[PDB]
């Protein structure tokens, strides 16, 4: 009986805390590890490492391939980064937990560092979150500010991760605070509104994208600090319905002479309540549809093409257009565009961010040629000095936009 | 020691397979005690209760009431089954596992009989029963239990599906009948059937489409597997293939009248599924008017914006729809004020099984709604002149089945 019961209780150890697909700790298992490192000491970081990637490729080639590549990221994950009291644990279906003991800001960067290094080499599309705990925090906190530093790292792909740092004094939300904060700013007309040109170099002015923030007892809200929580949530398209209001109204005031670019959530465009709401609106406006551009993310094209062509006949069909946002980040998958034939394309603002490397000018003129050749026009993202202006100049941009051209 | 020995396995048992919204056994000790109860005697019968409207909770009211629900049929189901060895476990987020050993067919359905009306106390459900009569494995017996709970869907007056082990029916995994259909899509293994929908007088409405199948001599019908075809998101390919062959035989200028050809509940939310109708319907606007698409009628009260975009791709291209099983969710039958169908087809469960007076006051009012905004009403399934006499006093405008063609 004594076989029975210590083999017995390996078994029922690994099913209870074990994942069968990573190897890795379960999601009870992390909350454990957890609870005790905070009770003890506390001292050191915690991480969270999302794989998007491995989120497309489970409908793309099925879930055989989908946990083949999950047991690979665990096992590259796992047998690198090697420290003690280091808990790696599967936390959901595409997010690992990672806590780091005894480490303070600079050494979780070098983990930090390490974790995405290795993860460049086991697959060629993800985002890390890390949070060092420096204060005394409990654990629905460090989840939460886990959770903001994960919309950080997504929020801004230019860094290799999101760092938050647990004594830090930003606003940390959960995804239901954040949506309960965004409905209370919807029901109160909290919301601010900024208009940026987008201009060709003889100054004719293509259209001004909004932006949307609010305010609250004096602090303010930009949109990358909740739209994680929103699409989460399933609830942006209360957002943008909000949104396309107040700019619509703005254009009845007979005001705004120039069309309006109206930014759109991926999570709004697949929801078939938000297509119906467009094409009933719309319709309801038809004075001023002319003057609405929608910018719909390149995500959108790629991986949801048919709830985009859902939405973009809707908004064609009532006398509006369309555009692409993050135009060229998903390159060699960029052929979406002959099917659509967007009005134009907002480039990726990564662009104006690494001129110097030759290989990103090459991309950068192949998607150039292939929209002007197809009659779209090109902009220019969130231009800031005049050398990235010059170096944009040398790709026959039509038209700018940034703090450089005001 | 000793104490102390049994908290930890407890704890790790507790851990291993309890689930804490239910407080009963999760799935992998259902399957523990499955594989067990096989490999030990293996006599006896297993069920499967899915609770669809548990699902339609969580999105209505949050996860809060939805956990809630799942705790309240878990607490019935424990404390209203009192028999020895019965593992209660849940299996998967919307349906219970049930293992009753040592009982023959009629006390599995008189325990089947006891399920359903322990969940009618408090609150749209379906539960699947079979007996083992065979040397089965596990994988067998969660094919069987799957086929049969799809018996109960396809079939809404039984009260339950019961399947034997030993049936001759071909009972397969989602997976293999979604490779069984796609086999004889590459290889047009499909036979139609035409059924005419006619008036008092003999005039004929439409042609409802029937499809069906043979593979080397063994012919499935529709109710066979497209359950997993709608699970595993493969509806709308099944349909594509019927509208591609029906479209065909339209363009041979031989049927005068409108077909109606039904579409699955998975299909109409499926976005590729609407832009696919258009750009097909775009390409044969000449018969365009010669299709009536049948919906059934969960589509407009459980997904009512995706059938609107369905509806109107339909309808902007010169083709009509009707409403399927019109009447089965009568509580909730405004939708027709919204959509103004072409038709509505009534649930066959108003021909057959309807002399229990409170069915047959729904009937007459679901009818004058209809007949009020103008919407042709079609008695579905009829069979006898004595069901056809009886629905004509409730003012239907034509009929189908069987003793009309
Ligand atoms: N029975 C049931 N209870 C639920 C459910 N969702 C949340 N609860 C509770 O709601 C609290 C707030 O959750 P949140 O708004 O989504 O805000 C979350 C969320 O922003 C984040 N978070 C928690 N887990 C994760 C995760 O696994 N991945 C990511 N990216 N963020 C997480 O930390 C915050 C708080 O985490 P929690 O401590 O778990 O605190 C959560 C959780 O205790 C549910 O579906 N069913
Ligand atoms: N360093 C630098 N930064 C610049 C420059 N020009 C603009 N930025 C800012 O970068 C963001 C450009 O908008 P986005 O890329 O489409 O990315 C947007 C957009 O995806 C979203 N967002 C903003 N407003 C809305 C909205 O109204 N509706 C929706 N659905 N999303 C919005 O939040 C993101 C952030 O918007 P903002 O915080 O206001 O930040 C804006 C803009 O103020 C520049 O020249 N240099
Ligand atoms: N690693 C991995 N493997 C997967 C996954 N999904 C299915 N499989 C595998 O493929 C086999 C076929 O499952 P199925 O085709 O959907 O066909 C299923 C289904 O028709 C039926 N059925 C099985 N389980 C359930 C259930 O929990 N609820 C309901 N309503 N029906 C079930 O039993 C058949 C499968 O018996 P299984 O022993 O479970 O054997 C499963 C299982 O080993 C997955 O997501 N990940
Ligand atoms: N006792 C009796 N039975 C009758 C009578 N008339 C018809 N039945 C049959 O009852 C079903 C009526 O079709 P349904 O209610 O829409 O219910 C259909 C329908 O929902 C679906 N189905 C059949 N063909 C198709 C199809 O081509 N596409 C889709 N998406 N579903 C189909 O499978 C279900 C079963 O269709 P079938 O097995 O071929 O069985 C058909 C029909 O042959 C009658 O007078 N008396
Ligand atoms: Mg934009
Ligand atoms: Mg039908």
């Amino acid at each position: 009986a004594f076989k029975a019961q210590a083999k017995e209780a390996q078994q029922l150890r690994e099913r209870a805390y074990l994942d069968p697909v990573s190897h890795l700790g379960n999601r009870a298992y992390y909350m454990s590890q957890l609870s005790g490192w905070l009770s003890e000491s506390g001292i050191g970081g915690v991480a969270i490492l999302q794989a998007e990637f491995i989120k497309e490729l489970y409908e793309e080639k099925g879930y055989e391939a989908g946990d083949g590549m999950v047991r690979e990221l665990a096992d590259r994950l796992k047998n690198s980064i090697t420290i003690k009291d280091i808990s790696i644990a599967r936390i959901s279906t595409y997010e690992f937990g990672i806590i780091m003991p005894n480490m303070d800001e600079t050494e979780l960067k070098i983990v930090a560092e390490s974790i995405i290094t290795c993860v460049d080499d086991i697959n060629p599309n993800l985002s890390l979150g890390v949070v060092s705990n420096k204060r005394q925090s409990s654990t629905t906190t460090l989840l939460s500010l886990l959770d903001n530093a994960l919309a950080k790292a997504k929020s801004n792909p230019e860094l290799n991760y999101g760092f938050i740092s647990s004594d830090t004094d930003k606003i940390i939300l959960g995804k239901q605070q954040w949506k309960t904060l965004v409905e209370e700013a919807i029901h109160n007309d909290w919301f601010t509104f900024r208009y940026q040109a987008a201009n060709s170099s003889w100054g004719k002015t293509f259209h001004r994208e909004v932006f949307s923030a609010f305010e609250k007892d004096g602090v303010r809200y930009t949109a990358n600090q909740f739209l994680f929580a929103l699409e989460q949530l399933n609830a942006s398209h209360i957002f943008d319905q909000y949104v396309i209001e107040r700019v619509i109204q703005q254009l009845e005031k007979g005001e705004l002479t120039d069309p309006l670019a109206i930014n759109i959530a991926q999570g709004s465009i697949s929801q078939p309540s938000f297509i119906r709401w467009i094409s009933q609106t719309l319709s309801k406006h038809l004075s001023v549809a002319n003057l609405l551009h929608f910018e719909i993310p390149e995500g959108c094209f790629v991986n949801e093409p048919h709830y985009t062509a859902l939405f973009c006949n809707a908004v064609r069909n009532a006398g509006a257009d369309f555009g692409v946002d993050n135009y060229g980040r998903n390159f060699q998958s960029l052929d979406y565009i002959n099917e659509f034939r967007p009005k134009y394309v907002k480039l990726d603002y990564l662009f104006t961010h690494h001129l110097d490397d030759e290989r990103q000018k090459f991309t950068l003129t192949s998607i150039s040629r292939t929209a002007h050749n197809l009659g779209i026009t090109t902009i220019a993202s969130r231009v800031e000095t005049q050398t990235q202006l010059d170096f944009l100049s040398e790709h026959f941009i039509e038209v700018f936009q940034g703090f450089i051209v005001d």
